[PDB]
């Protein structure tokens, strides 16, 4: 994931929070994420999650049980919504 | 709360999940609920939470951190949204 940079800065791919949301929803359902067919609609990218070599980035994904509203948020800042 | 019936059936007041959502949001913020000024918009009541005398009803309230989308849901059934 450090092999993805934009003008030098290392970035988390925009379609990287899709997988995090995808893996999170499958985890809530208890099924394996590679056996679940998902569909993300109107995914808003609000910020860029700046990766750091030799560092640990912790992101919180919150999915609403029935409606599917998800939120990839690093700390108290939103990185992705949909 | 058992002194609120509609045609005999005991019901949880429609503006009772508002307080549950109100108390939940204040709990997430860490503040006391009676020191927090909230505003609920477009609160959808999907079902009626049927109270039962001498019984325990467990309801789950889920609030999205930044956007405020809340969900009062008994088991896997939605009772209130907004």
């Amino acid at each position: 994931l450090l092999e993805h940079a934009v003008d030098g800065r290392m970035l988390f791919p925009a379609t990287g929070t899709l997988v995090l949301a995808w893996k999170t929803l499958a985890k809530l359902k208890g099924v394996e994420f590679e056996q679940l067919g998902v569909q993300m609609t109107n995914v808003q990218i609000h910020q860029a999650l700046f990766l750091n070599p030799g560092g640990k980035t912790t992101v919180s994904v919150s999915v609403m049980p029935i409606t599917g509203e998800f939120q990839v948020r690093d700390g108290e800042s939103l990185i992705s919504s949909g």
